[PDB]
């Protein structure tokens, strides 16, 4: 796994896993929580955090539609996957800016959405996972689906006992998230976790 191995891209097994933004794998190949770099070509590499599920066939990695559309993956294609280790002294996320909008135009409404509650739920759901600038994913908040786009990521400060922009980082328990609606969005955001 450290050297990297060939795998086949598959479809995400459950709706719940689809919302986790994790790449899903067999317990026979990896352990949940590990991170990997997925290679589709010399110029295209993407970092994902893994979660196991009993239904995944060994030798394959399952991705959700949003992940497939961001990394440019096709079901059934061959990919190379290698274990990735973050340098936590430099890559833990201090602040991240995320563009948000309703995922389904059918379900758009003018009601207020509390960004402070959204930011808290975001951390509760994605802590200890990799995010890259430009990455697209879906976020379920209060039974409503939203589309997210990572616009910016800044590394965290050292602890008290002891701002750089980064392309990829690890969301941790004390990371801060700020939301901004997409241009021409009718999304009504309230609260202080904005901009």
């Amino acid at each position: 796994n450290m050297a990297g191995r060939s795998m086949q891209a598959a479809r995400c097994p459950t709706d719940e896993l689809s919302l986790s933004n994790c790449a899903v794998v067999s317990e026979k190949d990896y352990q949940s929580g590990q991170h990997v770099i997925v290679r589709t070509s010399p110029n295209h590499k993407y970092i994902f955090t893994l979660r196991t599920h009993p239904s995944v066939v060994p030798g394959s990695v399952a991705f959700s539609l949003p992940q497939r559309k961001w990394a440019g993956l096709s079901i059934g294609q061959e990919i190379e996957v290698a274990l990735y280790s973050f340098d936590k002294a430099k890559q833990c996320i201090g602040t991240m800016t995320i563009e948000i909008d309703f995922l389904q135009k059918k379900n758009i409404d003018s009601n207020p959405y509390d960004t402070d509650k959204m930011a808290a739920e975001f951390i509760q759901q994605f802590n200890n996972q990799a995010f890259s600038v430009g990455q697209q994913l879906v976020f379920s908040f209060n039974d409503k689906l939203f589309g997210l786009l990572v616009k910016d990521i800044e590394a965290m400060d050292p602890s008290i006992l002891k701002r750089q922009k980064i392309e990829v980082g690890l969301v941790v328990g004390n990371s801060q998230v700020a939301f901004e609606k997409a241009e021409n969005s009718s999304l009504n955001l309230i609260g202080k976790a904005k901009t």
